[PDB]
């Protein structure tokens, strides 16, 4: 197994769960790797873990994200943990086609679930 | 001991597909089996199989059923096989049940999705 994508997983799943969300993971990564809901959000995340300073994703994992988020009725959502710097996470637009992320390219949790701009 | 669940949780898979829904299989069923949303209406579901034509459900069960889907945002829903029959099913209150269910019990998927 890809013992490396597990433990990047692990770590996310309690961060969603800090954040107050109920965190389900998909069978063999079927149509996406997690979902996540807190009440009110539903995220549907496919994540990934990298050494390297940028990531490219392909059309169809970007297009297979796109299209079962929108089926679901969640945000869809790309983590990333770029190793030996962290997670950055990017909602991805509509538009379903190859991409190169970097570090630069993502908000953290935080900015992701709007903490920035709600009161409380 | 885990076949005729594995084989239930499939089959409804594609029952809810092909009403609209988008699902996903817990790995492991730690708090449910499936979690499924079509935009509208989202379900958080516990799948339970049986050859008898009548099962007992406990409360510590549905306990957790609806936490998590509280916690979640989704309706927490039993869906029970009865083998050589059909599938029932009924959203959970959070009020106690510990009660027995049969084929006549609940309501059918179609009258669930309303």
């Amino acid at each position: 197994m890809y013992r490396k994508g597990a433990q990047a997983e692990r770590e996310l799943i309690k961060l969603l769960e800090k954040h107050g969300f109920a965190v389900v993971r998909s069978a063999g990564s079927k149509k996406v790797d997690l979902v996540a809901g807190n009440g009110k959000k539903y995220l549907c995340i496919e994540v990934k873990v990298t050494k390297k300073d940028h990531l490219y994703v392909g059309k169809r994992d970007m297009g297979r994200l796109i299209e079962f988020s929108r089926r679901f009725g969640g945000i869809p959502v790309l983590a990333v943990k770029f190793l030996n710097v962290g997670w950055r996470f990017i909602e991805v637009s509509p538009k379903i086609e190859k991409f190169v992320f970097t570090p630069s390219s993502g908000v953290s949790l935080e900015v992701l679930l709007g903490i920035q701009k709600t009161l409380e």
